[PDB]
């Protein structure tokens, strides 16, 4: 498979992924102590029903709060788009 | 800039970028805790300099000892490939 990467306003039509950063601390996800804010990314595009979406995930290492007044480091799956496609 | 993103095996001859893991663990990086493997992703393919490069780049959160008997978490930046183009 192909995974096609753009920026924001490119003229490209079909399905790509585009830039977009999440902001833990925007959200009131009080909880979280690292990383505040990472770059996760988004889909879009044509795929003329199918859409465009996630076909590949990455993870991040994050530091935070649990429930149990323990700090955890841990590595978090499907938290980054890695690639879009249709489906 | 529009970027390609190649599985392994895709037959694409464009500059694309392909999925590849580091494992600090192969290489004895014995200063660095977690994580011990992450996806970095390469640069390669035909650009008709221009040369099949890295465009943009992500950092990964790292736990690791350092020189002074502590251990530090801490934003690595240019650890993953996340764009390729020719340049």
């Amino acid at each position: 498979n192909l995974g096609l990467d753009c920026d924001e306003h490119s003229s490209e039509s079909r399905c790509c992924r585009y830039p977009l950063t999440v902001d833990f601390e925007a959200f009131g996800w009080d909880w979280i102590i690292a990383p505040k804010r990472y770059k996760a990314n988004y889909c879009s595009g044509q795929c003329e029903g199918p859409c465009c979406t996630p076909t590949k995930m990455s993870p991040i290492n994050m530091l935070y709060f649990n429930d149990k007044q323990q700090i955890i480091y841990g590595k978090i799956p499907g938290m980054v788009v890695d690639r879009c496609g249709c489906s």
